[PDB]
């Protein structure tokens, strides 16, 4: 109802398609004394219209905000189930290789050595869950008791009662060695990845139940049916000034944005560490080749030890390719926090525009990322001293991940 008509209309017709009662519009424009929100002035809401409009915003608000994190928790929980899915398939399929080829080449060697081998690989595997063991200690054993079996198998004519420290001639090689490096690294690299994920996804998942507040409310009515009830429902907020409003609600999510970004580059940075820098493959899946490199090892030392006194890496595997998609996604949302305004005004709600009076230009700046840098915010007041909880507590979680993934990376 503005150019000079003050029938209410268009106001009406969209509060009515809305779902609400049209009898509750008044026929015309009507004196503002009762609006609690909206600037007091010549309207076509009464106070059931502002307090359903109020709802109504306030709802659509939350759907788009549940929406966006929806997206999120979905990426990153397809990008969980693919890493873990992978490592999994690496370590069982190299068992698998392994139950498979060496009888061929090893013969009685390996058969009678077996559960030797899958006590290893259920070893690694409990490693990988998270079960509180290390490789060094589990490998040196494994390579000592290998070896004493071995050299009884060898050795059939010869009883071999007990403490065989000629070992460190390396009867197995380089390859306990490398393999204890690689394993070591390599392992803990994918496992505290994963770990990163499901930290990330429980994190997004908890911080989308965080409800908005009455002042974000009001500044959401405000921002968004004002205009109609002020004799304007053609007008369209303004960027800055939707953008300064939700900068308003959703300061504690944005509180996350700094432990946010430095999980997910500790999170790009630790699947460097799934690899060596010898242009071979993963060990992740490929540990019986230096199983294998260490049985031949000892064979052709067999003579020299009695004393009685790693394929080249692929130009591109499935795991370089889901790190490169990684990677691409990690840097893709790791503004996500401090995202959710512009993105949220910019496909939902917000060339002449409604600035929150009327129509018009609006001039003041967008405000600063944060609970703290809304302390002056012109459309919204928030209380920079009572932050959330839940946000905090999901804040502790990214720093704790985010210290165990350098640490990771350190070793
Ligand atoms: C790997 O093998 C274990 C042991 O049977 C199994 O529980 C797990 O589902 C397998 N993982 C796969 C096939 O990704
Ligand atoms: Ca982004
Ligand atoms: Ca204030």
């Amino acid at each position: 109802p503005a150019s000079k008509s003050r029938s209410c209309g268009e106001v009406r017709q969209i509060y009515g398609a809305k779902g609400f009662s049209l009898s509750d519009v008044p026929q015309a424009e009507i004196s503002g004394e009762h609006l609690r929100i909206c600037p007091q002035g010549y309207t076509c809401c009464t106070s059931e219209m502002e307090e359903n409009l109020a709802n109504r915003s306030h709802a659509e608000l939350e759907t788009a905000l549940r929406d966006s994190s929806r997206v999120l928790q979905a990426m990153l929980a397809t990008q969980l189930r693919s890493f873990d899915d992978h490592f999994q398939h690496l370590l069982n399929d190299s068992e698998r290789t392994l139950q498979a080829t060496f009888p061929g080449a090893f013969g009685e060697l390996y058969t009678q050595n077996a559960r030797a081998f899958r006590d290893l690989y259920s070893e690694l595997r409990l490693y990988y869950r998270g079960a509180n063991l290390h490789l060094e200690e589990t490998l040196a054993e494994f390579w000592a008791r290998l070896l004493e079996r071995l050299f009884k198998q060898l050795h059939p004519q010869l009883l071999l009662p007990d403490g065989k420290q000629a070992e460190a001639l390396r009867p197995f090689g380089e390859a306990p060695r490398e393999l204890r490096l690689r394993a070591t690294r390599a392992f803990v690299a994918a496992r505290s990845f994963v770990q990163g994920l499901g930290v990330a996804s429980d994190v997004v998942r908890k911080v989308a139940q965080v409800p908005l507040g009455p002042e974000c409310s009001r500044a959401v009515m405000k921002l968004v049916y004002c205009a109609h009830c002020l004799g304007v429902p053609g007008a369209r907020p303004c960027p800055d000034y939707c953008r300064n409003v939700l900068k308003g609600c959703l300061a504690n999510q944005a509180d996350l944005d700094a432990e946010w970004r430095n999980l997910l580059d500790s999170m790009v940075l630790i699947t460097d560490k799934f690899w060596g820098t010898s242009g071979v493959e993963s060990v992740i899946g490929s540990v019986h080749t230096w199983l294998a490199e260490a049985i031949n090892a000892l064979q052709d030392n067999r003579d020299t030890l009695t004393a009685k006194v790693p394929r080249e890496r692929p130009p591109s595997g499935t795991l370089e390719k889901l790190v490169s998609e990684a990677k691409a996604q990690l840097r893709d949302v790791q503004d996500f926090w401090i995202s959710l305004p512009g993105t949220l005004c910019s496909e939902k709600m917000a060339d002449r525009c409604w600035n929150g009076m009327a129509r018009g230009r609006y001039l003041p700046e967008v405000m600063g990322d944060g609970l703290a840098n809304q302390i002056n915010n012109p459309e919204v007041e928030v209380d920079i001293t009572k932050p959330d909880m839940t946000i905090r507590q999901q804040i502790m979680q990214l720093k704790i991940m985010t210290n165990r993934l350098r640490s990771a990376y350190n070793g």
